[PDB]
């Protein structure tokens, strides 16, 4: 499981450059925090989707957990391997298949089971080689989606207790996502501790809690239901949408910014 009991953290000097990896020493001369009051308590096979404005702090509590930010005040409980998955779809030089089990015991079930939920079998049929592809490094020539799947696919594949997905659901084949989403996240890991950092109202819906940051800070915790009863403004306005979770990911953080500024 995952708990995190009133956890602050600072700008630490050399922190924000990891995040442009993945001006601040003057964040950091001046010791703001980065989070701030952050307490949620996720329970083993939960899923929590994180969402909210833009630039509030989302991959930095991502980090927090990997221990790459030094929590100030606070307790952060959680234990065992954990699998990290980045806005940045990285890609190794090798194939499609190497890429994805890299550095871990081959399985033949297991990895049929990833690429098959991760909706890769719709790419790699494409392909004369198939999943044998060679890919060069950065996989250039690749679609921004594909890279995200075969990133996806290769956290997945990881055996871990805990799963870091940061926003891997943000371009354009929408409906593929939509598949993705309900295969891979919902199904074949629904045993699994995992954490899901998005811009879909869909995902907020199917979650088991739900943390939306807002400069820095908690602007809510806890369940679908309680959103739409505690903050309701909020819930009005973006739940009463055609189809906003086939906008494009910059629309949506467009609206949820907006919204989160309106009823602070
Ligand atoms: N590449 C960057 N250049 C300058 N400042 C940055 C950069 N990445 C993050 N920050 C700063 O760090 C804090 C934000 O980051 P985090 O990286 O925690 O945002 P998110 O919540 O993950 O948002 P985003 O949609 O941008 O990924 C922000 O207040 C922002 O000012
Ligand atoms: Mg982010």
């Amino acid at each position: 499981g995952i708990i995190m009991e009133n956890v602050t953290a600072f700008w630490e000097e050399g922190f924000g450059e990891l995040l442009e990896k993945v001006s601040f020493s003057h964040l950091c001369l001046v010791g703001n925090p980065v989070l701030k009051n952050i307490n949620l308590n996720i329970e083993k096979g939960e899923m929590l989707a994180i969402t909210g404005s833009t630039g509030s702090g989302k991959t930095s509590l991502l980090m927090l957990i990997l221990g790459e930010l030094e929590a100030s005040e606070g307790i952060i409980k959680h234990s065992g391997r954990v699998s990290f998955c980045s806005q940045f779809s990285w890609i190794m030089p090798g194939t499609i298949k190497e890429n994805i089990i890299f550095g871990v015991s081959y399985d033949e079930y297991r990895y049929k089971s990833v690429v098959k939920a991760c909706q890769l079998q719709q790419d790699i049929t494409k392909f004369a080689e198939q999943d044998n592809t060679v890919l060069g490094e950065g996989g250039v020539t690749l679609s921004g989606g594909q890279r995200a799947r075969i990133s996806l696919a290769r956290a997945v594949y990881k055996d871990a207790d805990l799963y870091l997905l940061d926003s891997p659901f943000g371009y354009l084949d929408v409906f593929t996502e939509e598949q993705v989403f309900e295969s891979c996240v919902c199904k074949l890991m629904a045993n699994k501790t995992r954490i899901l950092v998005t811009s879909k109202m869909e995902h907020l819906r199917k979650a088991d809690k739900i943390l939306i940051l807002h400069q820095g800070s908690s602007y809510f915790y806890g369940t679908f239901s309680e959103l739409q009863s505690l903050r309701p403004d909020f819930s009005s306005k973006l739940m009463g949408y055609d189809t906003f979770d086939q906008f494009t990911e910059e629309r949506r953080s467009s609206i949820l910014t907006e919204t989160l500024r309106r009823f602070s």
